């Protein structure tokens, strides 16, 4: 309430902090979506970031590190001048990789920009306190290449996420969500080897891999009929032969599937390779089963932090109702993904969401879930219960 | 010429004795045209053909052994009263089983009538003589179940081929060939087993057997562009499935392959085989694949009686231009098996056949074609050095 | 509460006059379950139910049509003895056809239990009023042929259903659900006609019936891919072909295809048509797509009667949490149609739900939900608020 | 024999000719077998061959035209110098181009070789003729882009076989044959449209590009039961989709159809058009079919002129047993196309070809090749009984 220092008031306070920062906050935000970057070549992105925190005032208050493990990933991080248990240690992330043709059409943009105004706003909180503030860290990740290779993936095998306590982002989707069912998913490259011959002469003299291909695409179509509702597969044949006259030699499919566990991701990916396997037996080709560098997890929803996410966004107005290496990090660390409406019904991955993500009207609504993240790690930070009870959901789930 | 009994005179002999049996001989080919039996169950002609070898005149100058070894079968014996080398032995196959639901559509009542008429006419030639006839025995085999099973293959297993030293045959077609490429056949009964669940409520538990079986055929579908242009794959989906409401735990397939030797007839089932069991991984499932009871060999030509058959078929007035079990007869006795046109355009195994088969036409083509293998078969007995080159000819191309 | 005759009072009643019916009830229930029959054959399930009602003190009380429009159909109506607005018609529905094989592994006897159940449970509560009850109508209908065929919408066809104002059954399942998804479905026989021919000798003359059903198979299963989650298509090849030495004229094939709303089946279907017209074109067959007889709707949801009936449910201690003809009834009379746990874990259209449908453990849970059933029938008579309720959510969701 | 001037002297001088030329035809193989170009790139080739007619002594006795309606393509002409019925034109053409990556795989080198050799040996042989010579013009018509694209069938579109008699040329293979069965040819590239979407969000919403050609696949492989074993179906998927994340909207197969005459490619082709719209039907996308710019026709023989061949063959030493654009010319001109050995066991359009194509060993067997094609258009000079049966033939065969 109006208690000299209340919780309430930090809340206020870091609401006030993300209001008074929405100038700069919005130029991020721009300078991202004007020049899209693709996975691992966010050099402009990984500029402006590094520069943003760098800038924030006092200079140098924010200790960031460019070219964190990563040549695109950074690292900053703010801690109240105190000193003599254990710091809380906070994190949140910053993407900032856009998509082929399209540019930033999954408002990574602003999921950077909602990652800087939390941790913005939390330190504005902090700042705010007149008797000592517990020690906390706030730690501010840039991850690359979220929609391909997985920067978050690079980052957890470097040791980034070992020392985190929660970790906190948001992704602007169609609607306010505190937590969506993103999934498991393990990439393939399939390639088939037989054998060239003149199929004008002597067809029955080759080992027809466009065959293998073919009957490949066949196995899994009929599979499908006994796949599970939530389970996915997609793919393309990329390379299915260069001319008519030679039977091929060579093909190569490109597959992703999904599952809403990494125990049925592995059964889907067995029946799959049973398909691919079958189609190398039946062609007389050999086959070559190449999965991806990384397996994105599914997320692992965490219960405490998700009330207290929601009721936060309650109070700030927020009505509440794929796959991503996000799910990677909430295996190691209790984290929150929430989903957030910014004002438009185009859907994500298409031109009328770059659009959207780079409108002024996305800005309100991009600074509001900053808010309401904010407030969560100002909960986690001053309430000693609910960090357990986090701690407790992020075992029990893990049992899985 | 019109030498004292050249050999001439006795092969004029042998077609007025067939001329003089063309009255019996054709009520032999009615009483098989007219009541039609399938493979094993030829019992009516089985007794009339029976009887007709225990009637000629004199009456048991024929020995005659029904029930041959096969319920059916029959064997049927004559040679010169005479004695004291080895003898000539002489066979002469008689086929009658009939096809399901057209009957004769195959003319098999007239193999009947030109492997008796044949051999009365050897016979006929042979009592004509008056010195001494050289030692011949002739040999009279009735092989049922030529259209499914192999009757002359149960004979082969019996033994009744291993003391013959040349067999004669004859086939109704639609053209006169001394020889046309039978190929060799392999069959097999290809079930899936899977596991049944409810489609509508948890399709993911089933392992769909029927999948299995549209894969197989995928499988040898796309095949068939690296098959050589002379091999054969022919098959059905006996079952697939009861009802759509369970996955279809168990899936039946039927197939035949055929190859022109024996050689390509295995790499062409073992590709096969290969698209079966690429099926079963695929799906899920287990397979069993059977092969069927008797594979049929290719017909293994004889260039020498080639030669000989067709002199003599010139003379009558003869103008020359699938798979059998004579095939397998042919790899371990020098034989011949000659088509001949019967006065119609319709092809073997339609309705019109059957009415060609039976018709008072065929009989004038039955009756020539029948001469022209006993003036064949007086060729052997009285040329040494034919008979050399046939056995040298046999050696040679058995070597394959 | 306690006062003179209450609600509550009445609710009370009905309960203690099931229980007191529980063991001719459990009679009912046994009759039907160790005599299984199918769809239109149930006439000893339509004997058992018509004497039931027959015989239900004072005998004739019930107003019973045996034979009603259907042989194994009764109609069996009960109304307070008053006269002189409109009566209020309350509905209860029994099934009672089995599944081949497996006997009554849908529970279907513990159907006809429960509706016989709530519709003596009614009429007890209104016995036992002393001033004149309002005027209603409680009507039973046996609905046979769930199964298969639609027995309630021969109903339907029939003027059954017109006269009705709400409509109450209950299914046995696995858990306690005062609504569940039930699907719109439509059933569709496939047949191909093409050309036999001797796959031996003229292979190219025929057209391969035999090719379109697996075509059509290929067609539907690549398809898969872009069906919604909730889309279903399951299918069987019923005729495959006969004999492997004929191309093949006739094939046929079983499909059906289920979605969440008419709408939805309409695409569905009209894409598998499109499947189905391929596999025609494709192979030089021609087609014929018979759809079923009758189309299943989805079941229309009543929020109204919903709400109502879980508070009553909650009262007698139940915890809450395919396709089927009431769906069709659901869209012309306001409806519910809860599922209910009989202490089993066994899945319905399984053999050991066979067991769990006759058991003894299962009484209990039957009668209870009967009870919840019956309450919930005086909830609409005694609550004018209630029936307009009802009224207003049948017609808005009607709009679809 | 020995007489005056006599058809056997004069083709003798022929061979003489041919023999005195062999060191500059050799090196005319080696420049164009060294330096390969591929179809209407034949720029050192064009310049090789016009300038071997160019420099033929006495220079400008051929009259050479470059650039004969195709860049790459020449014509050259030499009649004997008299003057005063019709002269006889006698065409013979050169090959030149190669395949891609491998080389002269094909022997186009000799081809061109042979062809100049020929109409150097008819042009020595009427030089050496006392009495003037019968009116005839020696033609020889470079035909670039044999392997790709018909450079023949561009010439007669231009006229330039319209005004020839006899047309001559060979091709080396792996034994000597005066015809072989070269087939009619259909090229298509079959374009499929449908709609992207995301296929992690929503698949639903696009049509499968990918599935179209899948199915069009499985159409034509089921068709193969189905087609005569003489006729000719390759093709390869060459876009079948770019990434996995979107429902392809675009894909493109390449096929080549062949059979022995046009009627049964235009059957063919119908069966296969069939299948590729059964492919859009069922998948929802459009088609696009674009048939080959030249349609290759079978090569028709002519009985006549293939004796003749023969003829000369035997006394020669010449022992005797695809697609080309020579069977358009055949069409229109009575030719002959025979088959010659190089001393090589390796196949056509293989590395091992290129090789033997420029070896030392192949010049022999060529310039023998040469020497029967050259005596054979001087059989047609000096047989009047000759030229009218070759054009019997000619109008004969035309009759299908
Ligand atoms: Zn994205
Ligand atoms: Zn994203
Ligand atoms: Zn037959
Ligand atoms: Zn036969
Ligand atoms: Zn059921
Ligand atoms: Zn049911
Ligand atoms: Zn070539
Ligand atoms: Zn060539």
């Amino acid at each position: 309430l109006y208690f000299q220092g209340s919780l309430e008031l930090l809340k206020l306070r870091s609401a006030e902090c993300i209001d008074e920062a929405a100038e700069r906050l919005g130029a991020l935000s721009r300078a991202i979506w004007s020049q899209p970057e693709l996975a691992y070549e966010e050099h402009h992105a990984h500029r402006v970031l590094t520069h943003f925190f760098e800038r924030e005032p006092p200079a140098a208050s924010w200790a960031v590190q460019p070219h964190y493990q990563l040549p695109t990933a950074f690292r900053a991080e703010w801690e109240p001048p105190e000193a003599r248990p254990r710091p809380l240690h906070l994190g949140f992330l910053c993407e900032y990789d856009a998509l082929p043709g399209i540019g930033h059409a999954c408002g990574h943009n602003l999921i950077a920009e909602v990652g800087a105004a939390a941790a913005l706003g939390v330190r504005g909180a902090l700042e705010g306190l007149p008797r000592p503030p517990p020690p906390v860290k706030v730690v501010v990740l840039g991850t690359p290449a979220e929609e391909d290779g997985g920067g978050k993936i690079d980052l957890i095998e470097a040791g980034a996420f070992t020392n985190l306590d929660v970790v906190f982002m948001a992704h602007p989707s169609q609607e306010n969500a505190a937590y969506l069912p993103d999934m498991a998913e393990h990439d393939v490259t399939v390639k088939y080897y037989g054998k060239a011959s003149h199929s004008a002469s002597y067809p029955w003299e080759g080992l027809n891999a466009l065959d293998a291909a073919v009957l490949a695409y066949n196995n899994l179509s009929v599979f499908r009929q006994q796949m599970k509702p939530t389970w996915r597969v997609h793919g393309i044949i990329k390379n299915g032969g260069v001319k008519p006259n030679i039977i091929p030699s060579y093909s190569e499919l490109i597959y992703y599937f999904r599952a809403p566990s990494m125990k049925e991701l592995q059964v889907l990916t067995k029946k799959a390779e049973d398909c691919f396997r079958a189609a190398a037996l039946a062609s007389g080709c050999t086959v070559e089963i190449k999965g991806g560098a990384h397996d994105y997890y599914n997320v692992l929803p965490n219960k405490s932090l998700w009330k207290a996410y929601m009721e936060n966004g309650r109070k700030l107005g927020i009505e509440f109702i794929g796959s991503t290496d996000f799910g990677n990090v909430s295996f190691v660390v209790p984290g929150i993904h929430p989903y957030f409406h910014i004002g438009s019904n185009a859907l994500n991955h298409t031109e009328q969401y770059t659009e959207a993500a780079g409108s002024q009207e996305a800005q309100f609504y991009t600074l509001r879930t900053a808010k309401a993240l904010a407030m969560t790690a100002l909960d986690v930070i001053f309430k000693p219960e609910l960090l357990e009870g986090i701690r407790e959901d992020f075992k029990l789930k893990l049992q899985e």
